[PDB]
């Protein structure tokens, strides 16, 4: 569950990154 929230947060995290 952890890995896969974590594995969740990879792409919005990320897209933000990419947004920002």
């Amino acid at each position: 569950i952890i890995n896969v929230l974590t594995s969740i947060v990879t792409p919005i995290k990320n897209q933000l990154d990419k947004y920002q």
